[PDB]
């Protein structure tokens, strides 16, 4: 039903015309379709159509339903040419990198993300996840600016984060009109319906309009920007300040014991509304009980442990929770996503090991991918285009953590699966640190890198005072940081994922192995009624109980500490998302504070209950 | 409550802080609160406090609940430091000037419009009642920079036009997306919204998206923009061809038999959707009827009749359907108006006569006035400062015209009521035309004013194809125009009313007269019951039967002659409301093509129903 040959869809799709109008509406840039015409017979034959056959019919069915081109409602790719016009699109004329990266992904390595399988090599090439937008000034036109900014945004893929705490709150001051705002909540009315004309939104907890922000969903995404101070008044019981930006202003722009000073001094100066701390924690808990926000971010242990910390005070995350990144009135930060795929590493040697080996190859691999990604990509604004160029951050994603663990036979709460998962993390992070700066040394350093904590020698985990697990040579990686520099400010952002393409479970949360394993016993409608869990089961072996255990059969706790675990390989942060079975306001409290003593960056991503 | 001495009011206005805050908020510019300090005695004894009774209950209650500034939410001003506050925001300097307007508007001959009385002398002294507003660009960039523009306006006083011909339709395609434009309604729904957070809309009735356009109201209003070809295909029950503007681009660029040429040729070629005219027009009246929308305004007659003509095709009015006037992407067209109280000239002479001498010098001062105002005003937007300076356009209006008839003793449509119908306005157009025409020699021409038709001595009603009725002398007037060019493109535009404020009629439309003559034949609960009207009432006479009707009870085809007759002499065009008692589709529809074969520009504003 669909043409073989690769460089006959290519000229199809680059032929297309629109019938009704008469308009020429060529599917492949220029630059993209003359590389496959010079190197044809090369890319045809690179091809292998039986790894069609590598998709599961879930996996198959999202990618024809979306990623596969099509002419006139018709799908003209299949997904050989789809990774073909992928690679061609990231690597450009480097034919040796675009068939690496198209055997890599094609033997389902690692994939990239799904704005990246969308638009690589088509004319507006955008194949960023996500933007990072600053409120650009309090007042109407810098309102409209960032308006104008998002309606852009949104004409491409991908999310945005914006980060409005200095917009004055309700009842504040208007100098124009002699009269006072309406605060934030009719001003996200506007971006809310610019959006479904053409989102998430960060706030921090001392800002006026706060318990109406929170309330937003009792589609727009409430998200806590939140400091350490808010936390230890709600432990002690203490008060808290609700203050309008303009009667207090700078808060956004200051971290940690700078920010409780400044902090403090304005609370002294009695520039706002005292309240009592767990009046408003318990307006959260009731916000995310019901709604599942807002999400909670730690501001404090974002900044003072990122290694963009040198070009000011990070005000968001993005919608996922996994970014933090820089950004301001001029610059977007942008989201550049790939992951590898971890089961691919597991290899039979009677007992099943892990290629650790691999791991690293297959992961600078794909570091040097989202750096031609940054480098080729269509952006949509000037804000975005020169914070990419300046910082040069990627975030570099996993899938199938928990497949890797079932296929090894580990269950997720075992001293194997903990170790296993520091393992991974920390060869993911030296892979890409090495060969981010294999790429300084080629192309010089990312603009900004001098005076960051990567160029004094710091690297992540050393910012949580952590020795690393010492699977990888460290202080050589070091050495040659410091010396040669690196060409990105960041690296990884486990994401929320492309997982169900591959097949594989959604990461890097906790079924084929279930089913391979019941068949093995003979035994084969429970699950059906029982939602997939196995205890409680008469007939199974208390191993495949363990092995198999639903997330809501999951210690939280657990999960909290394998995220502890990963992060101080993570550059960026990692989406947290938490299952409650019955959820009660003191289990959530104490699951917000283990996490946030844990020294988590993202404390929840979305919380799921019963 | 109040005090007395004016200059201590603008001392107390003038160092007004805001104590919540302890910000200075000054209610007066400097430019005004130094003239008044070094004027202070001449200003201060100048003013005459029993004109402060002059007021209407229901005139001083509007006055004080909005015009009157404050402090503290108290009324600070007497309606005689208003009056001052504008002549100086008005004049400046010019104190001879200022305390000529001072006399004449507190006692009563004429008055300025709600924006001049609010912000006249004020730190942004925005005067200018509304802003005609060309759509940007037929793309999002060019939407959100109209957007921020509308929000900008929004934060002043005044009403906005918007034209909207130029964004494409429902289903028209993008060749960005590959996909299709969902068109006008959501595109105003954006605009709506704005609106709310800090509106009448212009469309050609050939436009894709019209069926749902004038269901809008089934707080923005829609008015249609209508061709001439429209009129003549419904009135032969005909054709009617819908087009995307990107389909049939230029439409909105032309008028007349160009357009009539351009259009036929798009329909021959198959550009658009082929339907009954009928079924349009018949949607039309339906929404009429419902809602009191659309507005009408003939696009031809205000483009063959406006002596802006020069400046390219005019593409809307405003929101009261008075105004036309150019509008660009980077002109947005400005509304000044004031208006002349007409009763002010009725005198003695046992009969009672009006002193056209009189009238004729009270519209030279309002327009040399309004002129002040262009240059002394506050501009929100750039696009609005370009199009006031380079065209000077002004508005001038009038009120009280039906209880100029009525105290007169004159029918509403008796003949005598028609004929000083047609001399009121033949006084102000000469005598407005005549003060610019002296600006133009002291000042110089507007920079647009070579090439006009009024530099060919084609004067409005030249324009008509009709001799003015001559009480004034048109030759020596239009003598010296040639010769010296006037000041403003544009002098008149019979607004809505500012007309409660001086306690007369809203203009122009048809009771202490009515009152005071019961009294007199001693009558003294039916006009509650029966709603004002004193027909079918035994015990009065016919002869204030006669004067006193009620415009449910006077023909609209004499409102329409009447509207015909003044408009000669009306350089823009004029609210027309129609009274409909016992609506009906066939009665309706001649109404509009009465007035449209009489060549008004604008063949109704409201339409207001039983
Ligand atoms: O003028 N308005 O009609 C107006 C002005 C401001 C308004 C709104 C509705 C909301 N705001 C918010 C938007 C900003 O958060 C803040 C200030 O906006 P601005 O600076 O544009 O307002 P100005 O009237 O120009 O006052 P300012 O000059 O002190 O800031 O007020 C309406
Ligand atoms: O890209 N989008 O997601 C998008 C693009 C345009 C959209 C909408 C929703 C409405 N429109 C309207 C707004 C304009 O009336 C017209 C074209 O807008 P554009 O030029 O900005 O769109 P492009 O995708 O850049 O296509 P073009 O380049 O032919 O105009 O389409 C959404
Ligand atoms: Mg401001
Ligand atoms: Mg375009």
């Amino acid at each position: 039903q669909t043409t073989k040959q690769f460089s006959k869809v290519v000229e199809d799709l680059y032929r297309y015309v629109n019938a009704a109008t008469g308009k020429p509406a060529p599917m492949i840039s220029d630059d993209v379709y003359n590389i496959v015409m010079e190197n044809k017979d090369k890319l045809n034959s690179a091809i292998v159509y039986d790894r069609d056959f590598q998709y599961s019919y879930f996996g198959f069915k999202t990618l024809e339903r979306s990623y596969l081109l099509r002419i006139n409602g018709q799908v003209a790719e299949r997904p050989q040419h789809l990774i073909m016009r992928v690679a061609l699109g990231i690597h450009g004329r480097d034919i040796e990198a675009a068939l690496e990266t198209y055997n890599l992904m094609s033997l389902k390595y690692f994939t990239h993300a799904s704005p990246t399988l969308f638009n690589a090599g088509t004319p507006k090439p955008q194949m960023s996840s996500c933007f990072l937008v600053a409120m650009k000034e309090d007042s109407i036109e810098g309102i409209y600016d960032t308006l104008k900014e998002c309606a852009l945004i949104s004409k491409t893929a991908g999310g945005i984060g914006l980060h409005i705490h200095n917009i004055r709150s309700t009842g504040s001051y208007i100098a124009g009109t002699n009269g006072t705002s309406n605060g934030l909540i009719p001003m996200i009315r506007v971006f809310n319906n610019t959006a479904r004309y053409v989102f998430a939104l960060y706030l921090e907890p001392w800002h006026a309009d706060i318990f109406d922000f929170i309330d937003i969903r009792k589609d727009l995404f409430p998200a806590l920007w939140i400091p350490d101070l808010f936390m230890k008044r709600v432990e002690e019981n203490g008060t808290w300040t609700l203050f309008s930006p303009t009667s207090a202003p700078g808060l956004s722009d200051c971290y940690g014991d700078e920010f409780e000073a400044l902090y403090t001094r304005y609370e002294k100066e009695g520039r706002g509304k005292t309240i009592k701390a767990q009046k408003l924690w318990y307006s959260i808990l009731e916000a995310q009980t019901e709604t599942g926000t807002p999400f909670v971010v730690y501001k404090d242990a974002c900044n003072r442990k990122s290694n963009q910390k040198n070009l000011g005070v990070i005000k968001s995350s993005n919608l996922c929770c996994e970014i933090v990144e820089y950004s301001a009135p001029d610059e977007t930060a942008v989201c550049n996503l790939a992951s590898v795929a971890l089961p691919a590493f597991i290899e039979t040697s009677k007992t099943s090991t892990y290629n650790f080996k691999k791991l690293h190859e297959i992961a600078k691999v794909v570091t040097r991918n989202l750096n031609r990604v940054i480098d080729r990509n269509y952006y949509p604004v000037e804000e975005a285009r020169k914070s990419n160029m300046r910082h040069r951050p990627i975030a570099l994603g996993v899938q199938g953590l928990a497949d890797t663990f079932m296929l090894l036979r580990l269950p997720f709460d075992s001293e194997e699966a903990r170790l296993l998962n520091i393992q991974i993390f920390e060869t993911i992070y030296h892979a890409s640190m090495e060969a981010s700066c294999e790429l300084a040394q080629k192309d010089g350093p990312y603009e900004t890198f001098q005076g960051s904590p990567a160029s004094q020698g710091i690297l992540q985990f050393d910012m949580w005072d952590q020795k690393p697990y010492g699977m990888w040579d460290w202080d050589t990686l070091r050495k040659d940081i410091m010396k040669h520099g690196v060409r990105n400010s960041l690296t990884m952002a486990p994401m929320p994922t492309t997982s169900q393409i591959l097949g594989y479970n959604e990461c890097f949360e906790p079924n084929p192995y279930l089913l391979r394993d019941l068949v093995d016993l003979g035994i084969w409608q429970y699950l059906i009624t029982q939602n997939g869990s196995i205890q409680g089961l008469p007939n199974v072996p208390q191993e495949l109980k363990d092995l198999y255990k639903t997330v809501w059969e999951i210690s939280q706790k657990t999960i909290i500490n394998m995220a502890a675990d990963r992060s101080v390989y993570i550059d960026q942060s990692h989406s947290l998302n938490l299952f409650l079975r019955a959820p009660t306001m003191g289990k959530l409290t104490s699951m917000h504070f283990y996490g946030w003593k844990k020294g988590l960056k993202t404390g929840m991503y979305y919380l799921r209950t019963q």
